[PDB]
């Protein structure tokens, strides 16, 4: 205790310079490893004991109701320093860190799963080679696969581009799958107590944190999307989006949202600001699905504000449906909020997207 | 002589299978190294001796009127096997081979240019470090630079992608420049006879063959460009280009040629054929300027045939003006040829391009 | 001719410092590649034509009566500068150079020996894999083996110690065979 207190009196650190989005993103990893990593599964164990005791049933293993997300390196609202480059970086770092923590979990499992009794199905999944140490086989495979993607990300973090390894991890299913295979045979074969221990903790961290460790949220003001699209439209000679009435903008946006011909000029020369808007949707599009939780529009005032980001994301080439969220943060915006959403819900195109 | 004849009687080789564009491209490199390499400069020496003797003047060193080009791996007219991939490859191989032959030239120069007397200008160009062996300095630099790009291309040829070296050679000026520097000081400093020997031979091979060794020509039928563009237009819901009258197609082509908004769908799914047409313009665009001599349109029948390839090249993102050539190869096309070109020359847009 | 003479008038080199045993050893490699390399075999061809013409028989292929040796980097008599280190080096360099010249010979052979007819014994020696291009097989093998030892010696010359490759060449029998 004395040692620890002396530490803090003498271990003085004072930032001399403004922290950076990466620094802030790093503090969030500190919170994840020093507390959330143990905390979520314990929360899930207690919660589960209580359901059975009081209600008579336990949630199924596949149901993990908690998820942690971060805005660190995702929120650019009013922050010049959070550029598309930094987001790209932070996106990368999270994956590096999930590999770090996932490795510790798997080491433990590689040594503790010395069981040799497996189900037809599980033996099938390995069949020979590792059929004399089945659960250890699957954990050994994943360790390598994790070690591979780890190695890849430290290169990328360094600025080195190099083809990605055979077993690069991008999705939680790639982690979940094998882990769940062990659980099932362990349960099936009478090793329930081993299944429900460290593996269960890892199964739940997979869905709670997974591959990205902590999904990020992107957030930019509505105003900046308008400027990007105005600049685009004047360059194309189509007109000036930031002057059109709101009925016109929706018209323009629904037209283009349904259009099969592209709009974003192949090799263009926009202003810094606009490029940032364009680059960030490119990072979104580029990132593995499930890395980004949502696109938040601070200062959302009209139906065109939401349709705008959908247009940009489409131009950035995005394969999945990205949840966009208006952020009403004024008395009148709050007051108009329900009107803004019923109009949005009335557009059939929006409704189905 | 007996040895050599026996060789051919017994050294029997018979292709068992159809040669490939690369094979044919290789035979062309054999012709270049076994005969053109010595032949062009000798031709240029004789030609120059004759001008001075009979007319009283010699052409200037910078004027090399001969250039060799190949269609091998460039001509796809009627040849399925000459795909955009093969062209990309052959394009690469030529550069590998020019590095091979250029290295032999430079070795000779690195050892023979032991002169130490240089001009202010030439010493300036090195200044210290290699200022005690100036011409040897510049040749030593180029040797490395050639050896660097050589190394790079053998990787690419192998299918390995890796950032390109500091001094990668892409243009003839990169070779010409230093070589010409030596010539000037050698002349200036009284070493005329050394200048006009092996260096002069290398100077002329630079412009005659240069970096690409032998520029290629691309050639596809007009008919295939029509199909690519028809397919595109029906996908976009604009109509069907291969049904429109010729006045309409020109209208469509001049419209799009002036358009700042792109046309080629970001991530599209065309037919094999169309993709080949699209991929090849991508190779053209991707290749260093001066690798491709011209785009030949076999079966050119109307003004829209030429405007078509310009449209496609624009969609493929091309920074320079690529010479397109109609190939009239029928009695009626021949007969209509002058009509076809006066209409083309009457379009102001075409005239200025 | 004019070019060549001008070369020598203007290509002036004058050692400023005493040459070293390696330099002298290098001049000897220049003599070997610019003249002995072609010279010995021509001498052996002429000599052989003459035996058959005048005496009626030719020496057997295995009999090569000439051998060249050097004292460069071997003679320390009165020469401090020719230390055990230099000899070690020169010993190494010679092997590097024999690999250089032997490679040129083998390239030629790898391309010119396109024959497919071989003896039981020769096919046996390859048996399958390269049994559809037999002489080319054996030359291809040796090229690699030479390229391997070449690579090894340039490392050693550089001062790098690293285990020696599978097919390192050390004896003439390895080439002869």
């Amino acid at each position: 205790l004395r040692q620890l207190i002396a530490q803090s009196w003498h271990t003085d650190e004072i930032r001399k310079l403004r922290p950076s989005p990466v620094d802030e993103a790093k503090w969030g990893f500190a919170v994840v490893e020093n507390s959330l990593w143990q905390g979520v599964p314990n929360y899930l164990r207690e919660l589960n004991e209580q359901l059975e005791e009081n209600l008579g049933y336990k949630l199924p293993v596949e149901f993990v109701p908690v998820r942690f997300t971060s805005w660190m390196g995702g929120d650019r609202d009013g922050n010049p320093n959070v550029t598309a480059d930094i987001t790209r970086h932070v996106l990368l770092l999270s994956r590096w860190k999930a590999t770090d923590l996932f490795l510790k979990d798997i080491q433990v499992l590689v040594s503790e799963l010395s069981m040799v009794e497996a189900t037809p199905e599980l033996l099938a999944l390995v069949g020979e080679e590792g059929a004399a140490e089945p659960y250890r086989y699957l954990m050994k495979n994943l360790r390598s696969r994790l070690m591979a993607t780890q190695a890849w990300l430290e290169a990328r973090l360094k600025g080195e581009e190099l083809p990605k390894p055979e077993g690069l991890l991008t999705q939680n299913e790639e982690l979940w799958e094998p882990l769940y295979a062990c659980y099932q045979s362990l349960q099936a074969c009478g090793m329930g107590i081993i299944a429900n221990g460290d593996l269960l903790d890892t199964l739940r961290r997979v869905k709670c944190f997974g591959v990205p460790l902590v999904r990020i949220d992107i957030r930019q003001e509505s105003t900046r999307h308008t400027e990007a699209l105005g600049e685009l439209t004047r360059y194309l000679g189509i007109g000036d989006y930031e002057s059109w009435s709101e009925a016109d903008k929706q018209a323009f946006l629904i037209r283009e949202l349904n259009s099969k011909r592209p709009l974003l000029p192949r090799n263009w020369q926009p202003s810094a600001e606009t490029r940032e808007v364009l680059d960030t949707c490119q990072v979104i599009a580029e990132a593995p699905q499930g890395s980004i939780a949502a696109y938040v529009i601070s200062m959302a005032k009209t139906p065109s504000d939401v349709l705008a980001v959908h247009l940009l994301l489409k131009e950035a080439g995005i394969g999945f449906a990205m949840p966009v969220a208006p952020l009403f943060e004024t008395l009148d915006d709050l007051n108009n909020a329900n009107d803004v959403m019923t109009q949005l819900l009335n557009i059939d195109w929006y409704r189905g997207l």
